[PDB]
């Protein structure tokens, strides 16, 4: 069961993109994880500055604002902790991987 | 009789209660004035609703989110937990206020 998930995010002017890029059919949920370790299902919410979107390439994207929900201030750096369930379409997590998104990079 | 208790961590807290077979917990924030606020996940205010994995309910605030007040130098957030009953009727109402510190500048060190 190898867990060879493609993904990556970019730091742009005003939030990142998380990319995730499935294979066979498959797709990706997103999940925000706090400190308690407690999941928040990622959502498009406008005010918490979070969208979802499906690129010309077949990658799924999630995209936070620096000041959306979630997003930590932390050693002058933006902080999000996501967790990425790969899933077949019948629902199942395949694999899950988890990210600590920092931006500016390093 | 419900059970609940609640955890201050470095940029907020969290409130989980347990209640009991068939019933259900509805959560509210209150200001100093009484309202009730109902919490939605999708918010400006930064607080949040989950169901754990044991069926356990969680709700989820920022220290810096909406209604949340410093109090000797303190964060405290006043909320209401309502037990319900599956026929919709409120078999009980809680009231909690979470405090958790808050850090003094430097200018303690005046
Ligand atoms: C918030 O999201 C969780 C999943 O992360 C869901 O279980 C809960 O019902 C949501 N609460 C809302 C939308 O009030
Ligand atoms: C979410 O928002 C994005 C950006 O506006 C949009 O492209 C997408 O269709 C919306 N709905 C989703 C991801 O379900």
């Amino acid at each position: 069961q190898p867990a060879l998930l493609q993904y990556h995010y970019d730091c742009g002017d005003f939030g990142m993109q998380l990319l995730a890029y499935p294979t066979r059919g498959r797709t990706v949920h997103f999940k925000v994880l706090d400190e308690f370790g407690t999941r928040f299902e990622v959502a498009n919410c406008s005010i918490c500055m979070h969208w979802l979107n499906t690129g010309e390439d077949g990658g799924l994207i999630f995209s936070a604002g620096y000041e959306g929900c979630h997003v930590l201030v932390k050693d002058g750096r933006y902080v999000l902790r996501v967790q990425l369930e790969e899933m077949l379409l019948s629902g199942v997590v395949a694999a899950s991987y988890e990210v600590q998104m920092t931006c500016p990079r390093p």
